[PDB]
């Protein structure tokens, strides 16, 4: 979880919907003081986003590799 | 786009869909052998997955700031 959470704040961070700020506060507030139930929620918006990502990845992949190999 | 495509890679890579070999290759052909096409349609793979990126950014801010403000 808490590897899952930071490798997606880092992607966020990268492209600029939060800033440096955010991430750290975001990650210090999720393992410090965040509630039992809102880290479930947290959880759910990443497994999202992870879904997603493996999707792109699927895609990029199935779409590109005969190309890449020439 | 080159720095939205490496940055889309990273992402990918940190969550192990694709190998750092794969990364490297994928960003070679891009760079050197993609037809002008398959660039095309790199980027619109890319866009889907900013679009998705902007939506969890979105939702972790709209849902959580009022929590990690305390």
């Amino acid at each position: 979880d808490l590897g899952h959470i930071v490798k997606t704040i880092r992607c966020l961070e990268e492209e600029g919907h939060i800033d440096k700020s955010f991430a750290e506060d975001f990650l210090t507030w999720y393992s410090l003081r965040a509630t039992h139930r809102e880290v479930r929620v947290v959880k759910i918006f990443v497994e999202t986003f992870m879904e997603d990502l493996s999707s792109l990845g699927q895609q990029l992949v199935d779409t590109f590799s005969e190309s890449i190999l020439s």
